[PDB]
């Protein structure tokens, strides 16, 4: 199964920076969402979940087809709460009806990471909407109540190795869990992209507790939390080495996250030899906007 990137007809970097800017300006404007976290974190989660359905074995799922717009995927229990991201992006899609759904969902994640002071993430256009029958079945996204071996095996399906997995997980610096979406309780409000996930893992005094949904999670006296799968990164000695690396080198973390996240967002897509190079969008701040 081959999905060839096809540039939206006549579009170039200027067109996609306008979309980026629209997203970024709305991220600034809609600041109250989720007790003033804003929409940045849920857009990152959205970009991940629309990509994380990919299966390297048969090239089903992935970001290319924009299949999250279909009920079966929109209603995946693993996607609970992402409707807020979809609703945020609707007026963007209305203004720029030419951009494909996959392009919009993935670009929203890139925009969010960058506007939250994250690394620059190169981004390629050309995802094409595919029909409803291409929507992957539920159950391809990962469970949060398992161990390092599960995480490692899970991510093999997405062609991610240990460093890619650990880097990608650093997005859990952002936002929080919501009991009504996932059964995990969190109390953070972070919407600045940093390596603090790794620092918190290593520095806090974690206690294994049960939350109000009767699920186990790791909690600290300071008020922080980790999912079982998060905590597994310090239980497994190979992941632990990488955690320590990123805790001690912000730039390395940014660089490896950027690479892994672009890869995640591009899995499944064949880019023609003469496709445009990846775009690196300027932030609002870099543009003086
Ligand atoms: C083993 C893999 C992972 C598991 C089990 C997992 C699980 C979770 C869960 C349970 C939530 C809470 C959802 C809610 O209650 O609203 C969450 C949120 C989040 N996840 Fe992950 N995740 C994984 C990997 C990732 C990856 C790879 C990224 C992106 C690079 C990502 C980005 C996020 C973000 C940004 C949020 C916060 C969303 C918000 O504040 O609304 N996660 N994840
Ligand atoms: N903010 C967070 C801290 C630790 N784990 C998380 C897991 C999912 C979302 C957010 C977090």
């Amino acid at each position: 199964l081959v999905h060839v990137a096809s540039v939206e007809k006549g579009r170039s970097y200027e067109d996609f920076q306008k979309v980026y800017n629209a997203i970024a300006l709305k991220l600034r404007e809609d600041d109250e969402y989720d007790n003033y976290i804003g929409y940045g974190p849920v857009l990152v989660r959205l970009a991940w979940h629309i990509s994380g359905t990919w299966d390297k074995h048969d090239n089903t799922g992935g970001s290319y087809g924009g299949t999250y717009r279909f009920k079966k995927e929109f209603n995946d229990p693993s996607n609970a709460g992402l409707q807020n991201g979809f609703k945020f992006l609707e007026p963007i899609h209305k203004e720029f009806p030419w951009i494909s759904s996959g392009d919009l969902f993935s670009l929203g994640g890139v925009t969010a990471v960058q506007e939250m002071q994250g690394p620059k993430i190169p981004w390629r256009c050309g995802r094409v909407d595919t029909p409803e029958d291409t929507t992957p079945d539920n159950g391809r996204l990962p469970d949060a109540d398992k161990d390092a071996g599960y995480v490692r095996t899970f991510f093999q399906r997405l062609n991610m190795n240990d460093r890619e997995v650990v880097a990608l997980m650093g997005a859990h610096a952002l936002g929080k869990t919501h009991l009504k979406n996932s059964g995990y309780e969190g109390g953070g409000a972070n919407n600045v992209f940093t390596n603090e996930f790794y620092l918190n893992l290593l520095n806090e005094d974690w206690k294994l507790e049960k939350n109000d949904a009767n699920n186990e999670q790791w909690d600290s006296k300071s008020g922080y939390m980790m999912l079982p799968t998060d905590y597994s990164l310090i239980q497994d000695p190979k992941y632990l080495s990488i955690v320590k690396e990123y805790a001690n080198d912000q730039d390395k973390f940014f660089k490896d996250f950027s690479k892994a996240f672009e890869k995640l967002l591009e899995n499944g897509i064949t880019f023609p030899k003469d496709a445009p190079s990846p775009f690196i969008f300027k932030t609002l701040e870099e543009q003086g906007l």
